[PDB]
């Protein structure tokens, strides 16, 4: 690898330095390094891991979603041949955006998540894991299409049984890992009603649970409460 | 080259697919693909080309400009030893931002000047050439420096020459031409009083010419005049 000569270190700080020069290509290709250090990671470097390869792919996602729309509106009644051009950039994208995936995966399976103890570390990983089989679900439309949202349940499903017995329902991995589930119901699923009752049960058991927090921890709690409660009004 | 086997029509196509999609560094290299087919460029081919590397360089810029700041505090008085980090990743950001210009600068030296026979083409590459040499400028600190601003003022001298001799006072391409070199004299070449005696004489001179234009060429050349305007107000 490429990091391989670099200190763990100086990896994390160049992930930092990145992340302030919006530069997230790099960010994740300075966090993969790091992971590949072997070391287990601190919460704050697991954030800047997440931050990392959440900002690639949500560039890519955006991207695909443009092009498959044009390829969509080509395929219509009375649209004129363009050619292979929309397909061949429509593909060209989606493999790059699969081989992001693949990439945070196999961080994942080698070897974070079977060193992860600890609720907040394996909640944390088995949520990316949903995450990134989610998004290789929505450009997936070949045979392993059920496989792969079957990959996606099953880890966002590991996730919340830890997260439901482990960490009180205001944690903002748990309602993270909540919102994510939900959205995977709704968008991925064709599960609409039980993206409904996730988020709402979700969000009505932290609500009860403010009363323990500080101002600081209330305030990251409700931002994504604030997050579950769009998705309702959007949904119903 | 990678895209030498793409047909130069695809290529342009996949330019503006990628434009759409937000791809600037794919819509850079898809024009540098058709660029190297070595038939000349249309005007609007011309503008994809430039589209796409004022994108990626400006991120670019933008990234070195964090990281130099950072930097810069990292040599105050009183700041902590942070060691060689913050150094290299600016050198990392550097390096690439100086490649992307030698990469412009090479497809205008080979061949699109020297086939750009009419005065729209001619000026809009001589322009480039002297962006490219600015932007080289802005991280430039060696024994070059000199010799790099001399080669930016050059080519928008050239430029400025032909667009007086050819072109009206209100055609775009001439006052984004002298907003530039107004920039250049003001950023660069430490040259504030040439920087707003410039912007005030194309903005005037415009002016003046601007009843000869229909509705749709007025709106074309007043948004560039108050790009003048605006950094006229900013620099008096």
């Amino acid at each position: 690898g490429a990091m391989g000569s670099m200190e763990r270190a100086s990896l994390i700080q160049k992930a930092k330095l990145a992340e302030q020069a919006e530069r997230y290509e790099d960010m994740a290709a300075f966090m993969k390094g790091a992971v590949e250090k072997g070391e287990e990671l601190s919460c704050e470097e697991r954030n800047l891991l997440s931050v990392a390869y959440k900002n690639v792919v949500g560039g890519q996602r955006a991207a695909w979603r443009v092009l498959s729309s044009i390829e969509q509106k080509s395929n219509e009644e009375g649209s004129e041949e363009k050619g292979p051009e929309v397909r061949e950039y429509r593909e060209k994208v989606e493999t790059e955006l699969q081989g992001v995936c693949d990439t945070v995966l196999g961080l994942l399976d080698s070897h974070l998540i079977k060193e992860a103890g600890d609720a907040e570390s394996r909640v944390f990983y088995l949520k990316m894991k949903g995450d990134y089989y989610r998004y290789l679900a929505e450009v997936a439309t070949g045979d392993d299409k059920k496989r792969i949202i079957d990959s996606a349940r099953s880890a966002y499903q590991e996730a919340m049984d830890i997260s439901k017995k482990e960490m009180p329902p205001t944690n903002p991995i748990r309602l993270g890992l909540a919102l994510n589930f939900s959205v995977f119901h709704y968008e991925i699923a064709n599960s609409p009603e039980e993206a409904i009752s996730l988020a709402k049960t979700t969000f009505d058991e932290a609500m009860a649970d403010l009363h323990t927090l500080s101002e600081d921890s209330y305030k990251d709690s409700t931002l994504i409460m604030q997050l579950l409660r769009d998705n309702l009004t959007l949904w119903t």
